[PDB]
């Protein structure tokens, strides 16, 4: 029985290699990383991989690795893939923890753009679950942590970081954690996948995925959102994306709005992410 070596990086940065027959469908894999995690509330996770046009794809649990994967290495992420709302109502704090992980990687990336107090608070809080209480010893006027907080770290920065950590001593690493989501479930872009594209009249837009629907981001003044509830079917059909849209009270006709992505296999994948996210939410 023919097996194939699979590499997954984890939310800590780390490696975990494992083997799964050829044909195994996604879930084989991602149920032998979640056992590796400890992780049991696994509904709000999954797999990413590179595609041919080294676009991040989720691997479709149902289907078979070789058919997602086809001819790239079987090189995967473990990746959130639906940000709870409230993440208060997570039955485990090791799921919180990834969720934790997953978002400091969506900051330090610069995809959860952040103020500078709350990047202070978001590492304050980091560093009180991973280290503790503040020390003075580890840490005198010059003091630069290990830790990644921000897309560009400046001293101030630094400084403010410290500054917080000193209000939470006491505090244990499952309710620091908890503060770092209570805070970071507020920024404008958690949770957010975002998609270019263009509008029925060729201007540039983003498309947002959320557990709140789907938003498109325009001109900064012009932003629309349509909550799932509204959104009765995706579709896709060449390089086009569309909605159709539930007719509002005493409208004779539903209404379908049509967008324009960079090529097929973009308008493919954020009808995939849309219909997964309308299903998820509607349910959760
Ligand atoms: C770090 N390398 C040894 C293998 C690798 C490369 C890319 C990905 C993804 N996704 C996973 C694993």
């Amino acid at each position: 029985p023919k097996s194939m070596q699979c590499k997954v990086i984890l939310l800590d940065g780390s490696e975990y290699t494992c083997d799964v027959e050829k044909r195994s469908r996604g879930q084989v894999l991602f149920d032998k990383v979640c056992e590796h995690l400890n992780l049991l509330e696994k509904d709000y996770f999954g797999l990413t991989y590179r595609d041919a046009e080294n676009q991040k794809n989720w691997l479709d649990p149902a289907k078979e690795i070789k058919k997602q994967v086809r001819s790239g290495a079987w090189h995967f992420s473990f990746n959130v893939k639906f940000y709870p709302p409230d993440p208060a109502q997570l039955s485990e704090d090791i799921t919180r923890y990834y969720l934790c992980l997953q978002l400091r990687d969506d900051i330090v990336s610069g995809r959860l753009p952040c103020s500078f107090v709350t990047l202070a608070l978001l590492g304050s809080y980091t560093v009180q679950s991973e280290l503790g209480d503040y020390d003075p010893d580890e840490c005198g006027s010059d003091y630069i942590s290990e830790f990644r907080f921000a897309p560009n770290h400046t001293k101030e920065l630094e400084d403010k970081v410290i500054e917080l950590h000193k209000s939470h001593r006491g505090m244990t690493p499952a309710e620091a954690e908890m503060h770092f989501l209570e805070n970071a479930k507020k920024l404008s872009m958690y949770g957010v996948d975002l998609h270019h594209a263009k509008d029925s009249e060729g201007v540039e837009i983003m498309l947002g995925v959320c557990a709140s629907g789907l938003l498109i981001y325009r001109d900064r003044l012009r932003i629309n959102r349509f909550a799932w509830p509204k959104v009765l079917k995706i579709s896709y059909k060449r390089n086009n994306f569309y909605i159709k849209i539930r007719p509002g009270e005493f409208e004779q006709f539903e209404s379908t709005i049509g967008f324009k992505l960079p090529n097929h296999r973009a308008a493919k994948r954020l009808w995939k992410v849309c219909v997964e996210h309308h299903t998820f939410f509607r349910l959760l």
